[PDB]
């Protein structure tokens, strides 16, 4: 049916209704930080966030999103590898079932407890839907979560995690800043990809930081009580969310840092 997590709709199927899945720039992938290519043409990055405008929270069966109003450059990504402004349209998260897997990328074969994943489109396409059909369409923002302390920036989210439970849930999520979820340090690694999930386009510039933030074991907890289910259907459990690393290929990865 659907595709999904489980064994039966999960990752290793997905090729199935969606060839792409066996593409030639696939993500994630694992970050061999000894071969990455420091490349110091890459200019720093800019994150523009002080304005943005949250709109809802949604459980959509397979993680949550915050969803901001993209109508107009409120909050923005620019440069680093990128030409041109990409405006935040969404956040989402990728979380394990106990605190050693969870994340998508890895790094040196090094899995993190969960990854976040700030997506922005390219401005020059008018709209997300004519973004993701372009190479240089989106732009994601990766960044780690370690177990550790509490990301206080976080609280909100896992605040509001009760009422969206099950799938197809939302609610009002006005008011949050995504500038609380970000390490101190804006170092990156940087290569050509695709969205992790169907459709899997290849329209991705990825974007993953090198600093992880760290969130506390109860906070970690919650995301680990949402459910894949619909209300009133049997209970499953919203946890290992995340897709293996894909071969890297015809690619390399470069680092913005030495
Ligand atoms: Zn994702």
């Amino acid at each position: 049916h659907h595709w999904g997590y489980g064994k039966h709709n999960g990752p290793e199927h997905w090729h199935k209704d969606f060839p792409i899945a066996k593409g030639e720039r696939q993500s994630p992938v694992d970050i061999d930080t000894h071969t990455a290519k420091y490349d110091p043409s890459l200019k720093p990055l800019s994150v523009s966030y002080d304005q943005a405008t949250s709109l809802r929270i949604l459980n959509n069966g397979h993680f949550f999103n915050v969803e901001f109003d993209d109508s107009q450059d409120k909050a923005v990504l620019k440069g680093g590898p990128l030409d041109g402004t990409y405006r935040l349209i969404q956040f989402h998260f990728h979380w394990g079932s106990l605190d050693g897997q969870g994340s998508e990328h890895t790094v040196d074969k090094k899995k993190y407890a969960a990854e976040l994943h700030l997506v922005h489109w390219n401005t020059k396409y008018g709209d997300f839907g004519k973004a993701v059909q372009q190479p240089d369409g989106l732009a994601v923002l990766g960044i780690f979560l370690k177990v550790g302390s509490a990301k206080p920036g976080l609280q909100k989210v896992v605040d509001v995690l009760d009422s969206i439970k099950t799938k197809g849930k939302s609610a009002d999520f006005t008011n949050f800043d995504p500038r609380g979820l970000l390490p101190e340090s804006l170092d990156y690694w940087t290569y050509p990809g695709s969205l992790t999930t169907p459709p899997l386009l290849e329209c991705v510039t990825w974007i993953v930081l090198k600093e992880p933030i760290s969130v506390s074991s109860e906070q970690v907890l919650k995301f680990r009580k949402l459910n894949f289910n619909g209300e009133g259907e049997p209970e499953e459990l919203m946890v290992d969310n995340w897709r293996p690393a894909q071969p890297l290929k015809n690619r390399q990865i470069k680092a913005s840092f030495k």
